[PDB]
């Protein structure tokens, strides 16, 4: 299938750290995420990007995985990125155990049954995605009312902005999510 | 479960024709669509609305069920109405047999594998939903290039506008899609 609008590195010409990541992804999930193939055309840039993204979104931090995937799903729905919508909706279904909530939040978090902290985080994510020029200090007040430390607030801001980046990369270059994501934790 | 922001008719005060429609919904699907409960507060208006909507979207016409559900899914994704997104995504998965295509079109039809006719219909639907003031006769040229008769074009315009209406009703009054839709044809 056509993974990208640009050339995709093959096993022959790929960076060897890209190939090591391919083998690790296949040992761990049964497939290689198509982003790992498409975006890896520039090897060292891709490896640095993956280092940062993996540390911020997947590894342990100030926010739970469920909260990060909630932010990811809201942002990807707003920017209308199919790759991130599908894959991180699968991730949110897995980490939350509530497929109904994931499906609702993917469309409109206002029409989901969310905690007050989830509501604050989703409103903040939507404002930062759609109207970045209008951010004020007062916008942090709900987040602090929900018990988010400054470290957690920095992490959440990073996640929202990082998905504003990945949405643009994937939509500009025509990335396609793996079929496996559609059936996961459904 | 809170089906509505307004009062919901009970079995005691519901219109009799509303109760008869509840009975066909239970006879045909095993449950009553939550819209049939919430929107039926005004009996005669709901019954006329259902007559029109059922004739236009579900019954036999110039467009296939799959094409109508494609239009519905695109419009509901653009207006971010959870009820219509979930229910007509189930319908589109059923009529198309392609869950991947349905998931992709729900987010961004540009990132789905669509025929040229589907592309024309989805671009037209997006323009009519987001920029209705900018519609021109020239916008009909791709639809006619895709082999759509004048009757089929009238039906498609009706479908797009009708979902621009139901999205607004369901989002304004807090309608909640039945859990069954999330599982259907997955």
């Amino acid at each position: 299938p056509r993974l990208s609008f640009l050339a995709v590195p093959t096993e022959d010409n790929a960076h060897e750290g890209v190939k090591k990541l391919w083998s690790k992804a296949e040992a761990n999930m049964g497939f290689v995420p198509n982003v790992f193939r498409a975006q890896a055309l520039n090897g060292e840039q891709f490896l640095a990007w993956w280092n940062y993204f993996n540390l911020l979104v997947n590894k342990e931090g100030g926010l739970s995985n469920a909260e990060r995937e909630l932010l990811a799903v809201v942002v990807s729905g707003l920017n209308r990125c199919v790759y991130c919508a599908v894959s991180h909706g699968a991730a949110l279904r897995e980490f939350s155990g509530d497929a109904v909530k994931a499906d609702a939040v993917a469309v409109n978090w206002r029409q989901a049954e969310l905690s007050e902290r989830e509501q604050a985080m989703c409103a903040y994510a939507e404002k930062l995605t759609l109207r970045p020029a209008e951010m004020t200090e007062a916008d942090l007040a709900p987040l602090r009312a929900a018990g988010l430390s400054d470290e957690a607030i920095l992490e959440a801001v990073q996640v929202i902005a990082m998905f504003n980046m990945t949405n643009r990369v994937s939509s500009a270059l025509g990335f396609v999510p793996n079929p496996e994501y559609h059936i996961q934790s459904r």
